């Protein structure tokens, strides 16, 4: 048995923020505050305009990232779970659920624009991260590549969700994980951008 009038639900996802890659320099911008990320989280009602490819999102306990990809929001199930995401018109339902994939998805947002998937085979890679860092990255087979600089893992925390871009800036993949030994990040693994494709039936 339980108490049943006590039950309690998690929040929705939040956009607190966007990395923003449309001129020649790229950062971050935060949009909502901490006071208003819970806020948010409880009701599902974001009414915030949204911009860009890349959302900076947060739970009640995590923050990172969410990539745009042919009209959606894709992020990773270990950040996001089951959780809607919060939108004008109340809490919005995933369109995808792929906890095999590590890989989750919403119907893009109004004003988001998305990343069109690569097409050009190249393993010359550039990942993004939640602090608008663009890393270059050596792709090294279907889903993972090499940091051409290895740092702390402290620096990829938070970049979940993120994109993995061509040199002509299509969409090669969501980093999903660093891969590190003894602290120090010097791979990635990430979900190809092909995977997204086969689950969206494009
Ligand atoms: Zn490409």
């Amino acid at each position: 048995g339980s108490h049943m009038a006590s039950m309690k639900k998690k929040g929705s996802v939040v956009i607190v923020g966007r990395i923003n890659l449309s001129g020649d320099t790229a950062y971050a911008q935060q949009t909502r505050g901490e006071e208003g990320c819970q806020e948010t989280s409880q009701t599902g009602r974001d009414k915030n305009q949204v911009e860009g490819e890349v959302q900076i999102v947060s739970t009640a306990t995590q923050t990172f990232l969410a990539t745009s990809i042919n009209g959606v929001l894709w992020t990773v199930y270990h950040g996001a779970g089951t959780r809607t995401i919060a939108s004008p018109k109340g809490p919005v339902t995933q369109m995808y659920t792929n906890v095999d994939k590590d890989l989750v998805g919403w119907q893009a947002p109004q004003g988001s624009r998305s990343l069109t998937p690569c097409t050009c085979g190249s393993s010359d890679l550039y990942l993004v991260t939640r602090h608008a860092d663009v890393i270059p990255v050596r792709r090294r087979g279907d889903s993972r590549g090499s940091l051409l600089s290895p740092r702390p893992i402290s620096y990829l925390k938070g970049s979940a969700g993120g994109p993995l871009l061509c040199p002509a800036g299509h969409a090669v993949g969501i980093f999903r994980a660093a891969v590190s030994t003894r602290g120090v990040a010097k791979a990635v693994d990430f979900i190809p951008v092909e995977s997204l494709e086969t689950t969206m039936r494009s």
